[PDB]
């Protein structure tokens, strides 16, 4: 039988015809030709007879991926189906461009790999560098060509073997997209590893249109040879972050891992959800990174998220190369739900929602960070951890406005004693964000806003608490060694009346010519004994700077009455007009609103 | 023909090689390897001889449903597509573990479902109980196994049959995941019936990274025997509902009909649209569901959702049992247009953006609800719905922040007289919060923040108005019911000046030591004969809480002038300095902002 | 051989047995069967022979893709592959209904295109109108049927072909929906045109639940002949745009090009990213296309979107027929994060964040546009742009609430003078919106709320500055030309201490019995020579309308000091009694915070 001989071979499909649901209208085809119309690792895992070869943990798929993906490519792409009810093992490293970066894959231009089954690093990966997924073609990134049009998608996982870093200068990664183009990442989960990323997209500002969605990222840290972790850095514009879950289980992780960072203008991370980590998110403009969209991060969306993380939500930065600037402007931070998750305080890094970040030199005078707005978040850390704040403001700081929070934590605005020195510009904290009342009573010698700084110019300062906290020193403090100018700082008197000290302005800053201030204190008054319309005046001579004061007190006596309202006098006494209906040298200690300019 | 008899046989395609597009690096395989690679109900739909039936209204296609799942969960998974351009239907219950749950089909962990078809329920469900998939594999949930990575989504179609309930005991349900962990409804279409829920995930906590995205909803109760509704309902933490819609158009969804429920910690409610419904949202912790994931619904999530509904929004709740607590913390609920749609006053329940909801068997004080963030939210109601609430206060809370939303009904803060007697603690809104005209004048013997509470603490009331409503009978009232202590209760001027009541204290509580309180009110006031500095009394004494006072009317006079600004006296008067340019005894009536503390 | 002439005709497939799996209890079909579970171009693209025709630039593929469409729409619907790795070519109109919409292809109920290739335009099709899918039935859109449950989807590309319009009264677009109810549009390229729209959802009302996600717009406006062009107009309701790219190069489209359009009620836009457009969006209820869904536009959504544009960001609107009135209500703009593009003033039309725009035949009166709500988002103009608002308020407006925003550009509310006179209500400006720096120093001449209307009645402006601006004529000032009634305007003292005008009422409007008023001032005083409590007035007699004044000024005297707090007289002086140690007439020229009814 030649026909039989025919049929059984490879040839057999392409000598079987077919008409789609025997339509008169439709192709004459070969069954081979519908067959044709997919393709899958099926179709290339076999050995040099062309006899297919059943995947498990002794056989390295590797070569076989990487013919599939070769082949499409030649072909004018497609999408590559890697079949769920298998594990596919990879163990050995790919050859040519991505020797450069440990990799085990190539990933090529229009091929898409619908990745359903599981894929599993072999013990050859222990305690070495691995990059599964490469887009680079070139060891030298600056070399490489573009990958463009290419899609991992579909409800398989990636398992990263759980092997541990052998090295802290090591890099692990799952998709380096490279200097990418229309190239994503949704469904896939990413598990069991000790990897530097899980996900990166473009190369220093090369690359657009590169999206991470519904990705699941689960134990990507476990061991303290792990140097660092982000696990979506987003190093190209256009490009983002949407709707993902990232867990870590691991110690090491609560001090060592972000989720996100984005790095290039139009960049997102939103509507995600994120457990365990120390991080939520970096937003940067490293000017080492500035070469393929310019020196500007702008367009920088941090929204809908939900965290629990032991460190800092946000943290921003922009520094400097010897030829370049790095800026950072035009961010919006909003509807997030953050706490700090129960631990010791000081067990992990310094809590905050926003912080300003010093360069990776520790340089707190390469910064140009401005135009962030962060609104509509709430933000809650327990009541025994010391180190949290909504802002800590630890570097040069150009601009940022906060309205409408809720914040529930250690400190509004905070840097520590002692360390760096910024210089702030343009720091707004609108009234409308609430202070949360969970830490208070535990602020002894405390102050909630604790203005550490080199010196802070056209910043605005609302304070508004909502309870008593008479445990804090006071609600804002200026040390001698901060200047003050062409500000506004006010404090609300509401659960006010019996502290000591609401602000503080320890080189006596709030006298500056352009410094807009009101707060309470307790003055001592004492009249003269005229009958009648009669003047008080202060006891002391602290008040050369107050524009206008008012009572805040009721007046329990009967025969006279103080003054509703008080200006001052050259040698700093305050002075009012009260009423003695009778005569007598009156006194008393009320409580005033002090107001300067305001 | 031997080879004939076997080419016709259905090992035929098992010896008809194939070469991927005739490439000699590929595997050599067989048609039937190929075809393998997918998997359709059509696979299962064959009588015992294993010739095909067709489906149909007369055919039950459950039986070869269950045996494509069966089969498919037997060789580790993948995805079973139900044909588009036929309706399936389902005729019969299921059997074993999910008989426990009146299901109809049992789903099974990596078994994905792609309906791209449609499926109905056939006559026999007519009066009876169902839940269409199941994924419990045990009738006591307890005792269940988990489903793990189910996916089910296409472009199709579960159809309900439009069959009543028979009875209002009865439960049924599109999905119930079970106790389940990576499982998602994508694209579906769910419609025409009378139903308990579409889809379930989770149970009592046990579960995680379940969602349910770009699905519709459409008139899933139809009758007046339907005890109860909510359309999806979140049961495991790690999971939600994202850019869904949501519809119903008969008469009783209006009365008892939710659309999303959120029940455990780190869920969310996103981006979907919601018409014909009684609520929003419930967002709880119910102590009796508190085994998988802890006594704590936290990082509970409600943003960027359009609703037009008849009752509440957004429902607040948690309960105890014997033995746990259930509390509820760390909310947020932003970005959100919702609206009363049009009905008559008390037609519906009562209507509100957030409501505190006492438990299920009224219980007022087993509450432990805090930190819930209302930010960035628009409602409305029309003119006539006199019930309508920003927030129906019915329940003991523990905090709850209201900044930058926009508020157009008829009460902003209410509960009933002669109900519940709430304790309030930690309630916050700010007076950003835009208060709308909508029902201005239709407020005749009504008080727009109604204090209706056995106490208050640690709360904010800024009340700001954007247009006259001199209908109204106060801003805001205290019965003397009401404790109110460390509080804060403000009331600007603005469209203010005509009002005889601005707030009203009715057990005198603005009197307390830690209440920090402004409003206006009317002042006669009588000065002395003197001529120069005089004093100006009030005629009445009821000031005695009065720390000052300032005038917001202007002077008619040329001879004299009364005090720009007043304390008090012992025994309740105000007092201030004026001017007699000429002596003589004056007498006015002048509108004071009354300050207390602040 | 008889077999051999049926195996390898078009029946031969029909021959070949087949059982998934081997499986004994799995269905015994034909090889044919399992073939016929997906359909291609591939199976539609032949001769009339039936040989198969490969596509190419000199191939129209148009009669062979709608014969695919045509005949699956006969069988019940499914899904056709465009494959990839070809380009598929269209040469030439469709016929029948679709001819009335210059049609090429056309979209039939229950068939989805999964374009994973990429479809490419012909030069026929150079200078002429065209729309490449259509899903009207009948030239008149008023008697056409209706397209229900129609998505096209994939990673393919529909490409334009760069042809400019031959005449600017030519309409082109990607793909028209039509009276559509279920469609949509999911992970397309649309790129390389000259176009009137990509994407239209809808007709006149008519339609349901149309979205487009994951869909990137790239360079479709090439001409100075191209009219206007918006990429997605959304005309039915419960539809939407989400998650998408839109991006211009043109010069053309920096004055014409628009992202999208909501012009029905429940519709939305969000988390989209737009570069090189005029604008962002327009909201509407044009009253011409109120047939479908009424005529009211409410719940409109436009959120967390991400824009470089060089005109208006959201362009609000409504407007009549002779027999129909559009209103527009319940909106809200939020999350958004904007700038306008570097550009000289004035190079393209008014930037702005939020226009109220006339109608298409300039008329300001016709407009019903309220409920607006605007809240937390960032706009951003470069300094030098003269032409840049967070409002352009050019007709009548009777509701939008701004509340915690940061705009930082040059005018906050701004209209042309000598343009319209829009009637204003329910404008309200809360204080918690932050006004930036970047245009301090540029407003010599300027009013930075420059309320240049006919009237204002029920609005608030309440005016925070964060740092100087000496520049500016005034923090806002009304002609006298604009009634102004039952209003709330306030400039708040920060950074203001140095302006000889803060607030300005051309035509005295501050003096009206309802509304409230306060701004600083600098006053000139003398006090007669009492020894003792003396009086102190002010020289000028302008100010009959002030209720209160308060000093803002310290006093630098020994011997006396002035008032702290003022009234008026009925000569339009200001009074208040200061202290004099010792006798004397005393002058001063003070800092006064004047106050009118708050
Ligand atoms: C883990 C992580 O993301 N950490 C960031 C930190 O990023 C920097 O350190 C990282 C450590 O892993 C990365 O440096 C390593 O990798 C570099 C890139 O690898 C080479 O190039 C690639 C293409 C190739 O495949 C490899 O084989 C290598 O040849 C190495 O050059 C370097 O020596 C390693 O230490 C990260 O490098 C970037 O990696 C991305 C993604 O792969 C690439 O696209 C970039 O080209 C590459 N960029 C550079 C300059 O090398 C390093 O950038 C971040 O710096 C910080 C940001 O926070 C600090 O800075 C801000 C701004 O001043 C401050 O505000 C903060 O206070 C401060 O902490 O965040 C960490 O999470
Ligand atoms: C319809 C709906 O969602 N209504 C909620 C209401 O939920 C409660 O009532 C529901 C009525 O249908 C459900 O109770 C019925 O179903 C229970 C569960 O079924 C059994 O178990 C399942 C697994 C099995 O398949 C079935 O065969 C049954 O054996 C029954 O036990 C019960 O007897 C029925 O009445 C709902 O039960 C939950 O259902 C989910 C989803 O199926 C399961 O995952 C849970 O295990 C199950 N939980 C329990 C405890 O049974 C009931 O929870 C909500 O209670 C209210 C919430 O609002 C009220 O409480 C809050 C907090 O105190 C207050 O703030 C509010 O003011 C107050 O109104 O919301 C309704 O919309
Ligand atoms: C390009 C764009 O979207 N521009 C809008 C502008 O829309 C109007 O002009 C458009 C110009 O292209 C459209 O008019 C053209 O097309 C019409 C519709 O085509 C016919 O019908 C379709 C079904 C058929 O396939 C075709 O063959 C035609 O027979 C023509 O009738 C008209 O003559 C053309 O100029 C647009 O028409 C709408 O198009 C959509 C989408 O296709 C259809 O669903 C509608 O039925 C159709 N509607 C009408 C009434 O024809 C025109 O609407 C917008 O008007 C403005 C909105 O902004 C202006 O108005 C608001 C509110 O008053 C103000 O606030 C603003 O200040 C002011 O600028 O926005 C532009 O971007
Ligand atoms: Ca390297
Ligand atoms: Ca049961
Ligand atoms: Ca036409
Ligand atoms: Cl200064
Ligand atoms: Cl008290
Ligand atoms: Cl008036
Ligand atoms: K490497
Ligand atoms: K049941
Ligand atoms: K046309």
């Amino acid at each position: 039988d030649q026909f039989r001989a025919i049929i059984e071979s490879p040839e057999g499909a392409g000598h079987v015809g077919y008409q789609y649901r025997r339509n008169t209208g439709s192709t004459m085809r070969m069954v081979s030709d519908v067959l044709d119309e997919r393709v899958s690792l099926w179709d290339f895992h076999c050995d040099p007879s062309g006899n297919v070869i059943q995947p498990g943990p002794n056989v390295d798929s590797r070569q076989y991926l990487q013919a599939a993906i070769d082949y499409v490519s030649s072909n004018g792409g497609g999408t590559i189906t890697i079949p769920a009810g298998y594990t596919w093992y990879l163990g050995s490293y790919g050859v040519g461009g991505i020797a450069g970066h440990s990799g085990i894959i190539q990933l090529r231009s229009n091929v898409n790999l619908n990745i359903e089954g599981r894929i599993h690093l072999s013990p050859f990966f222990d305690l070495k560098p691995f990059q599964v997924f490469v887009g680079f073609d070139n060891g030298d990134p600056a070399s490489s060509g573009n990958l463009e049009n290419c899609h991992i998608y579909g409800h398989g996982v990636v398992d990263f073997g759980g092997y541990e870093f052998g090295a802290s200068s090591q890099l692990r990664n799952g998709v380096a997209f490279g200097r990418s183009y229309n190239c994503s990442v949704t469904g896939i989960t990413f598990q069991n590893g000790d990897v530097t990323w899980a996900i990166t997209l473009g190369w220093n500002g090369y690359g657009s249109n590169c999206y991470v969605r519904k990705c699941r990222f689960i134990n990507l840290v476990n061991s303290s040879v792990n140097a660092d972790h982000s696990t979506v850095y987003v190093n190209c514009p256009y490009s983002g972050v949407e709707s993902c879950y990232f867990s870590m289980s691991s110690s090491f992780a609560r001090n060592i891992a972000c989720s996100v960072e984005l790095h290039q203008h139009d960049t997102f991370y939103r509507g995600s959800t994120v457990n365990g980590y120390c991080r939520g998110a970096y937003v940067v403009m490293h000017a080492a990174e500035a070469a393929g969209a310019g020196s500007y991060a702008y367009n920088m969306q941090v929204e809908n998220n939900i965290a629990v993380i032991y460190g800092q939500f946000v943290i921003l930065g922009s520094d400097v190369t010897a030829t370049v600037s790095g800026h950072l402007n035009d961010v919006i931070v909003s509807g997030n739900i953050v706490s700090i998750g129960e631990r010791a305080a000081f067990s992990a890094p310094f809590g905050a929602f926003i912080d300003i970040g010093p360069d990776n030199s520790g340089a707190s005078n390469v910064q140009d960070i401005q135009r962030v707005l962060v609104t509509g978040n709430s933000f809650y850390a327990p009541a025994n951890i010391t180190d949290s704040a909504a802002i800590t403001l630890r570097a040069n700081l150009n601009g940022c406005t906060f309205i409408a929070n809720n914040f529930d934590c250690r400190y509004m605005v905070y840097n520590a004693p002692g360390t760096t020195s910024p210089v702030v510009q343009n720091l707004v904290w609108d009234k409308s964000n609430v202070i949360g009342g969970t830490h208070a009573n535990q602020r002894a010698g405390q102050n909630l806003f604790d203005m550490q700084f080199a010196s802070v110019v056209n910043s605005t300062i609302e304070v508004q608490l909502s309870c008593e906290d008479l445990s804090m020193f006071s609600c804002i403090l200026f040390p001698a060694s901060c200047q003050l100018s062409y500000s506004k700082i006010t404090v609300d008197s509401a659960w006010t009346k019996s502290m000591s000290n609401t602000a503080v302005f320890e080189g006596n800053q709030q006298a500056g010519a352009n410094v807009y201030v009101s707060y309470p204190a307790t003055v001592n008054l004492t009249s003269y004994n005229t009958q009648g319309a009669v003047p008080f005046f202060s006891t002391d001579t602290n008040y050369a700077w107050v524009t206008s004061a008012y009572s805040l007190s009721i007046n329990e006596n009967l025969d006279f009455s103080p003054p509703a309202t008080y200006t001052n006098k050259a040698n700093g006494q305050l002075v009012g007009v009260g009423y003695n209906e009778i005569g007598g040298v009156r006194s008393v200690s009320v409580r005033l609103m002090l107001q300067r300019q305001v």
